[PDB]
């Protein structure tokens, strides 16, 4: 029951974004929501998508995580429009496509530092800024993948980028824990999102999950969302620095 | 909302038990509850505590998990008496005092196997019999300690038993996954229960947690129960074979 | 590595395909004196025949059924009398009933479960307590594990719970015996066609998977375990305790 | 016995370096060694460390790993001067102290990506260029710290770089496995080296080891070299993507 609660959701591109699953679940549970976006596709788009929700008013902010200025000013503006918040759902990453379908040993320095910047550092800077709006504490969640933990074929540079995120979570949880702010991750199983298009060896995973994972099925964005409701609410008080696998138990098998 | 849900809670001994933390939370949420005990002692207790709960009917069953008969015939009586359930909270462990204050290399064989019997194997037989009452699926949750992943001073044989329980949870997960039974653990941080009582200076991993955990506090039974409610309900739906730490972040640090 | 003037007790040779034998060949190649324990008479006969491949001028065989306190106690006492102090122990011993491996994991009998815990895990503890007595300046104790102790592996079942138990056992003994300069470590060998795999479903299909999916594209063998064991058992690993080395062509590190 | 073997060693600063402990071990075992340095300071130092060693006409090379070209041309010059190698020991990382002095949440973007650059990607590019000189296969090892796996107090942005490194080592292992190149990490305990010199959190942990690690002592650079020699040799064939902890058992307790 999330009435009276306010969350910022970052990383909705369209109806298939993991973050849209998050949105729908907190909306249903009565949370006030705030959204951020990178460009103008996610802009008109988002507006249309929020007609699916039950938000009295549309708080959207253009934040590109590569600018410190846009993250600092963006969160400050959110503060001025909606007051204090109770949490942030981080759902932002990027790797160059070429770096995923070539050999990991061939990853450019640019492609590598690029994926670090967007997929991992974003969360540090966003967490420093969002902290200003959480005086009595709150909850930050980020979205990761098992490739951060073990080497998965063709995940490559994004795997290194998610290992970095998952350690980010750990260091943020210990830094902000005394300020009563919890920092956790959701390691989601593979889902058919926009970024999932044209990635090498992706749709073979969906299949292998079906055959091998304890639950013999794949997950969906609404499943990630539910666990997100958990991590973002007081139900998870006491739980921080953690990584919850919403993945049909694929993580627990070899 | 867990109305129209029924859960079996194993291992309330008194007001301070971890399992009563779980009970309160789930009762609050409208669930029906079924309780099991070992001792006569823990029964007159169970009856008393029920007065603090919204349970119009006391359903209590004596099950000593050392007995195959008592576990088969107990779950069979639950099922006649109440019907299908939605899952099971397993909060049962034991080790001889004598072995935990000795050096781990001095542990008696009988001590070691008995801790294994009650703390790990009991979940396996419990799962197999509880599955009988879960035709459409459900969720099984066991309680562990960080001493099962890493060597914790003085936890000794119980750590080994907890390691075996975490593995057991993984194998059960993969076995009972195609039956839509999810199996998970909560790794509780230290708590002042009737069990903590004996261990000397147990007060000092207690103090250590205050000083060093990210949240700089110790967790409570109700915080366990809140995470339990997540795992036992449809909220945790894509999560199985997982070990969630309700220990204020203690596991993410060194 | 130079193991001359060093002495090691090797537990769990049963035939020429035993992982403990790949261990024995290598330590022998490096100049170590070796002492052997066996359970079945059939294994003692094997050991006799097998020395003939080794350069062990004196043949030391001891019957130790690790189910028995008395047998472990007396066995290690007799070893002290007969050969004196030792530099480490290789433990290469496990058991699980075949009924429990063919059933679903949920169906495992209590008896099978506890027998698996007793022999595959508890025996490292008693072994370490009595071995320690022969190591007053310290030494190195090594056990063998398998990845199904860390992740649920299909068909490995009760044994997986057993290896999980052993792997914690290694950590608690490392912590307990550290102050006595005794290091305790495990090797997670990849799957190897021993006498003990022979019966087992799931085995032939994991082997193939390793070849196909593990970073090195091949399966490992008993000598490779042996080599890593010489590192663990020697001063080459003087800083290493409570550690689990996967000798498995990198299959642990992928998904 | 690494007779007839050739190894490139990167990151000797002084006689207290970890990489020099490695060098002494490998030199004792009769291996050929190549050195790389950034600062001429470190060259001067190398030049005189050599008298301790039994190398005939030692080859020293400046490689600042922040530079693509110094690294390609560096290894290209090494294949020319001495031909094929059998291995690389990577002992290189950097983080600004002002990132480390502050709370982790205040970490500059710049300081994060530089850490990543120097401490993590430097491995990827090095691997790719050293592959060239290891046609029949070989062995690559790098140096991490337990702060890569867990949040260690004050380790801050380096913990995130080391996490990244650890992932890199795995993903290099899977891409490079088929070309018979093994890739591994050593997780060293704290040692008083040149780069330990300004750092907060160092005495704290160094003392906790003595009191808490199983061996109740801290480790030293030669103990690291011994494990380096194992992984860089045929003794560890079948071992890849692994992180060996040379830290008196500290990694294994909690
Ligand atoms: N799909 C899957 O199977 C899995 C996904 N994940 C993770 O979950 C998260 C959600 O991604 P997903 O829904 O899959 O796909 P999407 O492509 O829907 O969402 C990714 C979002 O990241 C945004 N983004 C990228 N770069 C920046 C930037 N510099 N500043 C701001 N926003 C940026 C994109 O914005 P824009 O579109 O405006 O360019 C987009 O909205 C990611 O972190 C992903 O790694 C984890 C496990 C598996
Ligand atoms: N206390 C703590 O700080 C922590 C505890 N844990 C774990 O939490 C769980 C509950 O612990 P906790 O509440 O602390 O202590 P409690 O003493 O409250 O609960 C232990 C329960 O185990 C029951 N039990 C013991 N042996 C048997 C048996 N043979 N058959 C049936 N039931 C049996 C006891 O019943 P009876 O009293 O009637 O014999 C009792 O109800 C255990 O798994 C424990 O290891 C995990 C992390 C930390
Ligand atoms: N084979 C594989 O693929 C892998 C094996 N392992 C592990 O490696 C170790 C060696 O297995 P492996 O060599 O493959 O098979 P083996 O059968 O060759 O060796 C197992 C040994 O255990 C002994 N043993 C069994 N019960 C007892 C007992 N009560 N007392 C004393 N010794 C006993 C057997 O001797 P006896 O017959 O005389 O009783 C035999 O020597 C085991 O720990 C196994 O779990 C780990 C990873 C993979
Ligand atoms: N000291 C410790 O307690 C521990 C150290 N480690 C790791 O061991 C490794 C070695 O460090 P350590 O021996 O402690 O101390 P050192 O200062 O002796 O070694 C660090 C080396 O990295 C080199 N280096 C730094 N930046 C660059 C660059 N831009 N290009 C090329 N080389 C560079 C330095 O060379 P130059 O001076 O010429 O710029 C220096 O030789 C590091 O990865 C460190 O994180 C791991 C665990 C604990
Ligand atoms: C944002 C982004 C970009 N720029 C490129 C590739 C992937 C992604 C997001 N994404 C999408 C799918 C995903 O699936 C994990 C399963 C896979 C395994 C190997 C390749 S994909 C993980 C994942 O992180
Ligand atoms: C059921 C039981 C029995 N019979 C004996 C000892 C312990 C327990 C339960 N318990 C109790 C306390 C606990 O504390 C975790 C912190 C500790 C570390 C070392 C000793 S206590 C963990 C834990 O598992
Ligand atoms: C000593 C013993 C007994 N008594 C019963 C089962 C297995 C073993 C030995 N063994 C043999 C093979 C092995 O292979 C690991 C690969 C597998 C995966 C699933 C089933 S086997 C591991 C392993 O432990
Ligand atoms: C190369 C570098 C730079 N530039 C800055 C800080 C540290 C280091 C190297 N280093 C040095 C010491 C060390 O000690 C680990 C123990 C600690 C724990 C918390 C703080 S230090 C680990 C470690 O990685």
């Amino acid at each position: 029951n999330l009435e009276n609660k306010t969350y910022v959701i970052m990383g909705i591109a369209n109806k298939r974004s993991i973050a849209f699953g998050v949105a729908k679940v907190l909306d249903q549970l009565g949370a006030k929501l705030v959204f951020t976006y990178r460009k103008e596709r996610s802009r008109k788009e988002l507006e249309k998508l929020l007609e699916q929700l039950n938000q009295p008013e549309a708080h959207l902010y253009q934040i590109d995580v590569q600018s410190d200025e846009e993250v600092i000013n963006g969160f400050e503006q959110i503060g001025k429009d909606v007051g204090n918040i109770d949490g942030v759902y981080h759902s932002i990453a990027f790797a160059n496509m070429e770096d995923l379908r070539g050999r990991f040993s061939e990853t450019s320095r640019e492609g590598f530092l690029l994926a670090q910047d967007i997929s991992s550092y974003s969360l540090t800077i966003v967490a420093h800024e969002a902290k200003k709006l959480m005086p009595e504490g709150g909850s930050i969640v980020a979205t990761t993948y098992l490739g951060g933990e073990f080497a998965v074929q063709n995940y490559n540079v994004m795997g290194v980028a998610k290992a970095s995120l998952e350690a980010n979570v750990k260091y943020l949880a210990l830094d902000l824990g005394p300020d009563n702010i919890r920092v956790n991750a959701i390691s989601a199983g593979p889902i058919r999102t926009l970024s999932a298009k044209g990635v090498g060896g992706f749709n073979t995973i969906l299949k292998e999950i079906e055959e091998r994972a304890p639950l013999k099925r794949n997950v969906d964005q609404v499943e990630v969302g539910k666990t997100a409701a958990y991590l973002l609410s007081d139900l998870s008080s006491g739980v921080t620095g953690e990584n919850i696998h919403v993945d049909s138990g694929f993580h627990a098998i070899k």
